[PDB]
């Protein structure tokens, strides 16, 4: 009484390759369940972490390659646009031969590069402003510096646009590098060793002379105000809370409660927002409503910048530009990110080219590309199916409320209101492949020429920017898709309040129509409940059933809910990750997603149970000793089987929501006694503590 079928055979092969039985399940499951992996497999030169997403990731990245590469006399615009955009990033030849020269021509248009410039100060500096000099970067390019203004949804009211002003991103992973002692020593030496290395290039490219001393000196002064500006900005700990960071004001009152002297010119946000919004033809008043994410930040960097010059200001604005542009440029610039690439994720090499290529069409023209991508590789048998487990899976979760002593009725009724509103995308969008005039029409502002590739890049950004600008007064398109179908991972978007399931990440282990029900629950089943319990975490809890920012919880069900998850915060922060050298996790900045991931992996078994119950027991694979329940844990853990670069866990221990894929499956296991009792295991075993967290 076993399955023979091809599917079921791939299946068994891929479970027994991958685990080590001759470890103990209730020891450590991730070993038990990855073993057999991690001991086959080293992470590649060109890879920061390497796992079942990754190789996935890197399969999909082929299937991208056979359809870009060929053109076809049938190929609409859309097409043709995208395959004449790959072949530009692919020539390098074309690339190598411009050495610089595209660089050179576009400093002139960010108000140059101070230190790779001479009499930067009778240049620009007259005509210098941080009202101009930042909307410049920011309109044109979409590097957001010093402040992050941007155009976004409102967080309370759904269907809006409004102006965002939040802290910027920093040139290092996150603010608790610029300690640069220890673990961050060397990625701080190779920053600034980054920037005089560039520096030194332009000048040189320019017929410049060379003053080592004097390159050090500007480019230090850098680090120490990115320095001052990184501990200015807040904690991720201290911005968990939507409803505390969302402060709507006029721009006048920015200006009365958030001025800023720089370059002893005041600033003027007025004159700052019009320079950015001119760019669409489009007027502010100080009227204007705008959203502020980061008011400590603003009062904080104040002082910071009274201090630096408008030399020293842009010779950190233009960096963090150039910082990107140099992969782009011929192999002496791209060669100068080495040591930089190396210190952040540990890897010797660069991706491979046309990896690198077909991955930034994908990200430029991800519904162009989404098409290609599914008439090649994608089922549409799979769609139908995935519906129906998105329904018994909302249905579990419905029902689990009742089961919830923690939470009133009041609350309880509201939480199911939202999940009965919860919008599911599947696969892809239908009118991608259909609709070849919808779709021409995306990118028909877009012209690309095949020997410049870096113009056709900045082509994008500009486009990219000049599109989210225009959305201001425009009401946010519902049709709209969060994802493109050519992605291997799933979402979910609070303002929309809608989970996407992209065709991507619809093929086994995590789904197929052909592979046991147990896998797929363990599998897509376990996704789905994740992004579902996305719209009920710490964070999505705040927003109704409408993408609204609005408390629908009572006092006590919002205490309790609190009180329930911050068992998970002292669980995961208690784990150690050896790769990060012993540090802890921050259980804080993960808690939302072991949320997810504890609530999804329950609703999927209680899914799985409730179709057993109609349906029964199906035949069990071949060469595993194990029962369908065993099975359903261990393709789930078998999902995160993976591991990384030290380098890269100091990385994303900071910067990564997530907590690592091994304590994903432990964590989640260990508050799971389904998990215990289908593996008889011991009581206070490692993975079978007493004491076990639960939300959802
Ligand atoms: C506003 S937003 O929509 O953009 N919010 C993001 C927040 C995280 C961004 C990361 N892109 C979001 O939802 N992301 C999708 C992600 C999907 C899941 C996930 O874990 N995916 C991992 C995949 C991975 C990759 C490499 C590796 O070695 C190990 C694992 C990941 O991406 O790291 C898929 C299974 C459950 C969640 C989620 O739901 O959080
Ligand atoms: C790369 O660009 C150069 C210069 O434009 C051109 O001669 C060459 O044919 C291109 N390579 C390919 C494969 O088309
Ligand atoms: C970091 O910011 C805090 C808050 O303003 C300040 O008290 C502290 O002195 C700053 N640290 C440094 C090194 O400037
Ligand atoms: C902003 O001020 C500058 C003078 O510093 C001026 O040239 C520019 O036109 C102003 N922009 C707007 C949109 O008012
Ligand atoms: C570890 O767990 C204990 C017990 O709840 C808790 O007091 C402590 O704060 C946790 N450690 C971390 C780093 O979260
Ligand atoms: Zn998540």
């Amino acid at each position: 009484g076993i399955c023979k079928s091809s599917d079921c055979i791939k299946s068994a092969a891929r479970l027994i390759q991958n685990m080590d039985a001759t470890t103990e399940p209730c020891t450590d499951f991730f070993k038990y369940a990855c073993g057999g992996w991690l001991k086959r497999n080293v992470i590649p030169e060109t890879s920061s972490r390497y796992g079942n997403f990754d190789i996935l990731r890197d399969e999909l990245e082929v299937v991208l390659k056979d359809v870009l590469q060929e053109p076809k006399t049938e190929d609409i615009v859309a097409v043709q646009k995208a395959k004449a955009l790959y072949r530009s990033c692919i020539n390098e030849s074309a690339i190598d031969s411009r050495g610089g020269e595209p660089l050179l021509k576009l400093l002139p248009d960010i108000y140059g590069w101070p230190v790779a410039t001479e009499n930067w100060e009778q240049k620009y500096g007259a005509s210098w402003t941080a009202e101009k000099a930042i909307a410049q970067l920011n309109s044109k390019y979409g590097k957001k510096v010093l402040i992050n203004l941007f155009v976004g949804t409102d967080d309370k009211n759904s269907v809006n646009h409004v102006i965002h002003i939040d802290q910027p991103r920093l040139g290092l992973p996150s603010r608790d590098y610029y300690e640069c002692t220890g673990i961050y020593k060397e990625a701080c030496t190779a920053y600034v060793d980054f920037m005089i290395s560039v520096a030194r290039l332009i000048r040189q490219e320019e017929r410049l002379p060379i003053d080592e001393n004097q390159l050090a000196l500007e480019m230090n002064k850098v680090m120490e105000l990115e320095k001052e500006i990184a501990n200015a900005t807040a904690k991720p700990e201290d911005r968990n809370d939507p409803m505390l960071l969302y402060n709507k004001m006029t721009l006048a009152q920015i200006q009365n409660n958030f001025s800023l002297e720089i370059n002893g010119k005041p600033f003027s946000w007025l004159n700052f927002t019009n320079e950015i919004m001119s760019t669409v033809n489009i007027s502010i008043t100080n009227e204007e409503d705008v959203v502020v994410y980061a008011p400590e930040y603003l009062t904080k960097l104040k002082p910071i910048l009274t201090k630096y010059s408008a030399r020293d200001l842009q010779n950190l604005m233009s960096w963090r530009f150039i910082m990107d542009l140099v992969s782009s440029l011929s192999r002496t610039y791209k060669e100068s990110r080495n040591a930089f690439r190396k210190a952040l994720y540990g890897t010797t090499s660069e991706t491979a080219t046309w990896r690198r290529c077909a991955n930034y069409v994908n990200g430029n023209m991800e519904n162009a590309v989404g098409r290609l991508y599914v008439e090649a590789a994608f089922a549409g048998e799979s769609k139908h199916v995935v519906e129906d487990l998105i329904a018994q899976i909302r249905e579990v979760f419905i029902q689990t409320l009742d089961d919830l002593t923690w939470m009133d009725a009041e609350t309880k009724k509201r939480a199911e209101e939202k999940a009965l509103a919860i919008k599911e995308r599947i696969g892809y969008p239908d009118d991608i492949v259909s609709n070849d005039n919808k779709l021409n029409n995306e990118y028909l502002e877009l012209n690309y020429k095949e020997d410049e590739y870096f113009e056709n890049i900045i082509q994008n950004l500009k486009f990219s920017q000049s599109k989210q600008l225009k959305k201001l007064r425009e009401k946010v398109d519902k049709d709209e898709w969060i994802s493109g179908a050519a992605v291997v991972n799933a979402f979910y978007s609070s303002g929309r309040n809608q989970i996407v399931f992209p065709a991507g990440i619809l093929q086994p282990p995590f789904f197929s129509a052909q592979q046991s029900n147990s896998l797929n629950y363990g599998g897509i089943g376990m996704v789905i409940g994740h992004e579902i319990t996305h719209g009920f975490d710490d964070n999505g809890r705040n927003f109704n059933k409408d993408g609204d920012l609005v408390d629908w919880w009572t006092q006590q069900s919002a205490s309790n809910f609190k009180e329930q998850s911050q068992c998970m915060v002292y669980q995961y922060g208690n784990f150690s990750w050896d790769l990060a050298g012993g540090q802890h996790l921050n259980g804080i900045n993960t808690l939302g997603e072991n949320i997810a991931d504890n609530g999804g992996l329950g609703q999927a078994y209680r899914a799985y149970q409730n179709y057993i119950k109609k349906n029964g027991e199906e035949k069990l694979l071949p060469g595993l000793d194990l029962n369908h329940k065993q099975l359903f844990f261990l393709n789930f853990a078998q999902v995160w089987c993976g591991t990384y670069r030290p380098e890269y866990a100091v990385n994303s221990i900071k910067t990564d929501v997530h907590s690592p894929g091994n304590f994903r499956i432990i964590g989640t296991l260990q508050n799971s006694a389904e998990f215990s009792e289908a593996f008889h295991c011991r009581k206070n075993s490692y993975m079978n503590p007493e004491k076990k967290c639960r939300v959802w």
